[PDB]
């Protein structure tokens, strides 16, 4: 299934092997063959494949640290060469002042809740410290085996950390009918039915979701806690799309934030690793791949083994780590840059949260197809009605219902989509993930293609 597509040495001291790996499955030789054919002339009802897949102050102080004689320049605002300046004279946890920006953005974004910075961790991406976390957690053998409890939709990177790891997957199923919730009594099921041939140790939690575009309310993640609290689960919290959130019915509340909040009992207690990522959201920068995640109440003999992998470990460029001190140091109230920052922000909050109604919307009218709302992240998650029969067709020719479907969409619209197979779904269910990254005029044109395609399909099969 899973193909070598490259390899990178990353290093010899200490040495450090990238493997990528690819899954060409259906869809992927399609849109190539589709591709090809294009090239060479056929004519057809698209003229190409679609996948689908800003912020003055930071592009500022990305060019001051390229090219510091920017520093006498006069082309740049004064808050801006502080950042560059303090990131200069910086440039095993990481950089201790950049570590010191995370907890100070920590507290500001938590209404004072503190934030040690002791506790953060400087990673190479999200990817890096879920990786190094899960890692570290997962023991035992046989029915004492760590059992980890993730999402369905999945975030796919966990499925496979878990089988790297050796470690027992244990799924759970977010609400559909409650806008991909997370239910309790529905995590309560999984652990209660994973006790028999795992030991379930980890809950991961994704906030706002991918690809479900769900932003939870507080009371659900404190709901949450105390669900960890009670089975001594370790709490995994993948916020890496924390600053996009849209819906004005939603805003991100920090497991951080909540557990402090739920007071000293659950605060003392309850073992929490909080991710972010610089790739991610409208503050997203390319390029320099920088995180970090903040780790509180680590149980002390999982503290000496993140101790010791990070030891063995080169620290994470610092090129990341620098583009990491650039999105935790945005200019706050006073500074020059501080108004024109925020109307930037709020200007691309506005524009997503439009394509974010605007894609809803018009799946919402269209038979067949119902959409969650669209609260944060970059992707919704429509349901697919698909009927006994085009579910017939889809087995007829060895595909699951959705591939069928978006290989049909590809065929003929050129629009390219992931099914929800790739990511699981509660069975019986068909789904496929749809981005909101294009810009509002193509992506109108994009849910006009599918919403054709969508009427047409139900009538052929
Ligand atoms: C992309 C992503 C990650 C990994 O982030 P990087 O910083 O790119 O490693 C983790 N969790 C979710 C939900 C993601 O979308």
């Amino acid at each position: 299934n899973l193909y070598f597509q490259s390899m990178t040495l990353e290093s010899m001291n200490p040495q450090v092997k990238a493997v990528e790996y690819a899954v060409r499955g259906p869809i992927v030789l399609k849109a190539g063959e589709i591709e090809l054919e294009l090239q060479r002339g056929i004519k057809k009802p698209f003229t190409e494949v679609i996948r689908a897949n800003p912020i003055t102050f930071l592009r500022q102080v990305m060019a001051l640290c390229t090219y510091p004689n920017l520093l006498d320049s006069p082309s740049f605002p004064e808050d801006a060469k502080k950042r560059a300046r303090r990131i200069l004279q910086a440039c095993s946890q990481g950089v201790n002042c950049i570590r010191e920006d995370v907890a100070a953005y920590i507290t500001r974004r938590d209404g004072g809740v503190p934030a040690d910075p002791d506790n953060i961790y400087l990673t190479t991406g999200a990817s890096d410290g879920i990786s190094t976390i899960l890692k570290i957690l997962v023991s035992g053998g046989g029915k004492s085996r760590t059992g980890v409890m993730i999402p369905i939709p999945q975030y796919p990177l966990y499925s496979a950390v878990i089988s790297e790891l050796d470690a027992i997957q244990v799924n759970y199923y977010l609400d559909e009918e409650n806008c991909w919730a997370l239910n309790v009594n529905e995590l309560r099921r999984a652990v209660q039915e994973a006790k028999d041939h795992c030991d379930p140790k980890v809950l991961c939690i994704i906030n706002p979701g991918n690809p479900t575009g769900q932003v939870q309310s507080r009371k659900c993640i404190e709901d949450v806690i105390h669900f960890a609290w009670e089975e001594k689960l370790f709490l995994l919290a993948d916020e890496v799309y924390q600053d996009n959130v849209y819906s004005p019915d939603c805003r991100f509340h920090s497991f951080k934030k909540v557990l402090y909040e739920m007071g000293p009992e659950y605060s003392s207690n309850v073992e929490l690793a909080s991710f972010h990522s610089t790739s991610k959201g409208y503050m997203g920068e390319c390029g320099y791949r920088g995180g970090y995640m903040e780790v509180i109440n680590l149980h002390p003999e999982i503290k000496g083994q993140l101790v010791k992998l990070l030891s063995v470990r080169l620290c994470p460029p610092v090129s990341g780590q620098a583009a990491m001190d650039i999105v935790v140091n945005p200019p706050v109230a006073g500074e020059e840059s501080f108004e024109q920052f925020s109307r930037e922000k709020e200007s691309v909050l506005g524009n997503l949260a439009k394509k974010a109604k605007l894609t809803e919307d018009l799946f919402n009218q269209v038979p067949g197809i119902h959409c969650n709302p669209l609260q944060g992240a970059m992707y919704a998650f429509p349901r697919i009605f698909i009927p006994a029969k085009a579910v017939e067709a889809a087995q007829a020719h060895q595909m699951a219902p959705d591939m069928f479907y978006c290989m049909k969409l590809l065929e003929e619209t050129g629009i390219c989509v992931v099914p929800g197979s790739g990511f699981g779904q509660r069975e019986g269910t068909y789904h496929f993930r749809m981005t909101i990254l294009p810009p509002v005029e193509k992506l109108k044109t994009v849910l006009q293609k599918v919403k054709d395609f969508h009427i047409n399909f139900l009538e052929k099969y």
